[PDB]
């Protein structure tokens, strides 16, 4: 049955991971779990999404690709950083290796670009030109590229240790010392190098900052992170707090003042979408709380941000001709985005980690669990959060600590 009562202990102290799809009474989750990596990286064009990189018939590397039938694949940190935690989490060292020797080739902007801003950070969209070749389209950061490679990469030095190809550790080292010193503003994640007092709630992963705290090997730097947790915990209640009831109808947003207060509409030349949107990066939001949960503990403010947030979703589905909740709401108001896809209904099921509601917990981790791994146009997204979720729920999500 589902536990309800989620421990304020997190699994990183604890080493208690759940199993949130043994709860739900699933069998065959391994297997499931392993088919999902199987497929994802694998050679069927199907749900694949790990595709090798080679040039004048030469192999190179590997990269995640975030399929764009509207303005053309491409290739990204996120779903790149995305790809090396899912491997690490399952043991698969080739995968990763792979995709590592691609980013630190092809995404890294060298340390002597002309833009101090730009120096070490890693260009958030490449492309392969018409003759097949990568080139950078764009080399402003992602930071959430940046924290999930640094996470990775302390979970590959301790599984796998050093010797190898990579310096998985001091490539590490080397990425937490870029996020501090290029993509942080008083302690917060930046949205970007070149706007301040910005904040995207989705890039906040709490519970990252207490694993780089814990790997780190001087007391500044250990401080430095676990000062950065805290802050991230503040931002998110924050924000929850501000999105808590009329107008924003409890669910987070795209961007966020370093306050909490949700950014409302265009702020920079640009701009996606709406700041005050709930669209696609905000899915993540609440599966980042219920990661946080997992690992470091529930407190009050994860089980409240989590059981507004579903039950918005819930309440708005039953106010929908379609019979979904959908992709993209402001100020509650749906925005004909479409029906809640695959990857939406992944972050949602993780965020049953923070939960307190059986019901709610129900249906939502059905609804994840009956469906098919993403598969056609638009599974970049889709189908990277799938993969995530898929470890979240089985229990396959860990820390792996160093040791000194
Ligand atoms: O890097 C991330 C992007 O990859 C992400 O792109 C959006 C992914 O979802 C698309 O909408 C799909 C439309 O069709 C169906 O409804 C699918 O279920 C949807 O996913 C959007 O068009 C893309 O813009 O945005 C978030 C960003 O972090």
């Amino acid at each position: 049955a589902f536990n309800n009562n989620p421990s304020s202990v997190g699994a990183y102290s604890s080493g208690t991971y759940r199993n949130l799809a043994q709860e739900m009474g699933k069998t065959n989750i391994q297997q499931k779990v392993n088919s999902t990596f199987d497929n994802m990286f694998g050679y069927n064009n199907t749900q694949q999404l790990y595709y090798p990189y080679t040039e004048n018939g030469v192999y190179k590397a590997h990269y995640i690709k975030a399929i764009n039938p509207d303005e053309g694949d491409d290739i990204r940190t996120q779903g790149q950083s995305w790809g090396m935690t899912a491997a690490v989490m399952l043991n698969k060292q080739e995968e990763f290796d792979n995709l590592w020797r691609f980013a630190k080739a092809y995404q890294k902007n060298p340390d002597n670009h002309p833009d101090a801003k730009k120096q070490g950070v890693y260009a958030w969209k490449l492309k392969l030109n018409q003759n097949g070749f990568v080139y950078k389209v764009d080399e402003g950061p992602a930071p959430d590229g940046e924290e999930y490679f640094a996470f990775a990469l302390l979970n590959a030095s301790a599984r796998w240790g050093n010797s190898g190809e990579f310096n998985y550790y001091n490539d590490a080292i080397t990425m937490l010392n870029t996020i501090k010193n290029k993509l942080m503003e008083n302690q917060i994640i930046r949205f970007s190098p070149y706007i301040d007092n910005l904040t995207d709630p989705s890039y906040h992963i709490p519970a990252f900052y207490d694993y780089f705290a814990n790997n780190v090997t001087n007391q500044a730097d250990k401080n430095y992170w676990r000062q950065v947790a805290t802050k991230s915990r503040t931002l998110l209640k924050n924000h929850f707090t501000k999105v808590s009831g009329s107008p924003h109808w409890n669910l987070p947003t795209f961007l966020s003042r370093l306050d909490g207060s949700p950014v409302i509409g265009y702020i920079f030349n640009g701009q996606a979408n709406p700041g005050q949107w709930y669209e696609f990066d905000a899915w993540r939001v609440i599966m980042n709380v219920g990661l946080d949960a997992h690992l470091m503990g529930a407190q009050a403010w994860h089980k409240s941000a989590v059981n507004k947030a579903l039950g918005f979703l819930s309440y708005a589905k039953t106010n929908n001709s379609k019979n979904c909740y959908e992709q993209v709401y402001s100020y509650g108001g749906a925005q004909n985005r479409g029906c809640a896809g695959e990857g939406q209904k992944a972050a949602n099921a993780v965020a049953l980690l923070a939960s307190t509601n059986a019901g709610q917990a129900n249906e939502f981790f059905n609804e994840f669990w009956s469906l098919s791994q993403p598969t056609g146009d638009y599974r970049y997204y889709n189908g990277s959060l799938y993969m995530l979720a898929m470890l979240h729920v089985s229990g396959n999500f860990k820390f792996y600590n160093n040791t000194f």
